[PDB]
DNA sequence: CATAATAACAATATCAAGATATTGTTATTATG
C-alpha cells in the first residue's frame, strides 16, 4: 500500500490508439482493465480490494481456463506497471490454485499423449529444401520463414531480435553452425539464455544464412521490425505469416496436422539431432543445448518431440 | 452485401513447482 496512485500506460495508450479506427472489435477487456486500475486508485483497505477482484473475477467467468489465466497474466502486469511490486493486490489479484494444478496436469497430459504417438514427418526434405528455396528470396517475410526453417529460432527471435555471426572452426568459419543472440521468454533467470550468445547448427551452409540474414535485417520491414514489442509484432505479422505457412507447405506436410510456424523448431530439433549430434549426448541434453534453455532443464524439451523421421520409422521396422 | 481490420479468445512452452511470455484461432465491428 505504499503507492495509493497509478496509471498502466500501455493500456490507456493502446485505448487512444483505438478510439479511432475503420473497423474491428471494441477492447471491452482492455476497458476493464482501465477502469480496475483506476477504482484502484485511493484504496488503502484490503477488504475492498478483495471485493473489486472478487468482480472481475466474477466477469470472466463461462471462459477457457487458459484465457482466464492469460488475463490474470493482464491484470497482474497492469498492477505491477501502475503500482509496483509491492502492492498487496498482487497477492489478491491471482488465480485459484487448484486452476493451475489442472493447468499442469492437462499440460504433462497432452505431452505425455503425443509421446506415445509420434508423427512420421515423410515429406520433410521437401520442406527442408523449400525454407532453403526461401532463403534466396527477396520477401523478407519468407527470407524469415527460411530462416526459421534452417537455424530453427522462434518468429519473435528471427523477426525481432536475432544477432546471427560466424562460427569459428578452430580457425576458419563453420560450414554447419552459427552463433545466435539474443534468446526469448528467458524472463532474465540466473541460468537462462538472457544475454547470452552461444553456438548453435544449422540445416545449410553459414555463408547462404548469414547472407539471407544480412539481407533480411537492411530491408524497410525488417527496419520496422526490429526492436519491436511481441503485441507490436502480433499485429503486424502474425496473420500473414500464419496464412503464409498456410499456402506454402499446403500438400508436403504431415497429413495429422496443419502447417504451423513453430512446427519448423521442432522438425529442426529432430534433424539437427539426426545429424549433429554426439554419441555421448541424450535427445533431452541436445534439445536443451540447442534450443536454449533454463539450466540443467531437461524437461521442457519434452514439448519439443513430437515428429519421427521416415528412415528411423524405417530401421526400426528392420527388426522385423 | 462481402470485405478487410481488429482485438477478443485460446493454447502452447518456459522459468521455476506458481505462474509469465510467446504462438495460434475466431467472433465482432465499421465500411464501401
Amino acid at each position: 500500500d505504499y503507492p495509493k496512485t497509478g496509471v498502466a500506460t500501455s493500456i490507456v495508450e493502446k485505448i487512444e490508439r483505438a478510439e479511432f479506427n475503420t473497423a474491428g472489435r471494441k477492447p471491452t477487456v482492455l476497458l476493464r482493465i482501465a477502469d480496475f486500475i483506476a477504482a484502484m486508485n485511493g484504496m488503502d483497505a484490503k477488504q475492498d480490494m478483495q471485493a473489486l477482484w472478487d468482480a472481475e473475477i466474477a466477469i470472466m467467468n463461462g471462459r477457457a481456463q487458459t484465457t482466464i489465466i492469460s488475463y490474470i497474466t493482464k491484470y497482474r502486469n497492469a498492477i505491477r506497471e501502475a503500482f509496483g511490486d509491492d502492492h498487496p493486490m498482487l497477492k489478491i489479484a491471482t488465480g485459484d490454485a487448484a486452476m493451475y494444478d489442472e493447468a499442469r496436469r492437462v499440460k504433462m497430459e497432452k505431452i505425455a499423449n503425443k509421446h506415445g504417438a509420434l508423427i512420421t514427418f515423410e515429406n520433410y526434405r521437401q520442406v527442408l529444401k523449400i525454407c532453403e528455396d526461401c532463403l534466396k528470396s527477396s520477401d523478407p517475410l519468407m527470407i524469415g520463414i527460411g530462416l526459421i526453417g534452417m537455424t530453427g529460432r522462434a518468429p519473435y527471435e528471427v523477426f525481432t531480435q536475432a544477432e546471427f555471426s560466424p562460427a569459428p572452426y578452430g580457425k576458419g568459419v563453420s560450414k554447419w553452425s552459427i552463433l545466435f543472440n539474443g534468446q526469448a521468454k528467458t524472463k532474465q533467470g540466473e541460468g537462462t539464455k538472457f544475454g547470452i550468445t552461444y553456438e548453435i547448427p544449422v540445416l545449410t551452409r553459414s555463408e547462404t544464412v548469414l547472407a539471407a540474414y544480412k539481407r533480411l535485417r537492411e530491408s524497410g520491414q525488417g527496419k520496422l521490425w526490429h526492436g519491436m514489442s511481441i503485441d507490436d509484432f502480433s499485429s503486424e505479422t502474425r496473420l500473414l505469416l500464419r496464412d503464409t505457412v498456410f499456402n506454402l507447405f499446403e500438400d508436403v506436410w504431415p497429413k495429422e496436422e496443419l502447417p504451423k510456424p513453430y512446427g519448423l523448431r521442432h522438425l529442426y530439433a529432430e534433424v539437427a539431432y539426426h545429424n549433429f549430434a554426439p554419441p555421448h549426448v541424450t535427445k533431452n541434453s541436445y534439445f536443451a543445448a540447442i534450443l536454449g534453455h533454463n539450466n540443467n532443464d531437461l524437461e521442457t524439451s519434452l514439448s519439443y518431440m513430437t515428429y519421427t523421421l521416415p528412415e528411423d520409422r524405417d530401421n526400426a521396422l528392420a527388426r522385423l
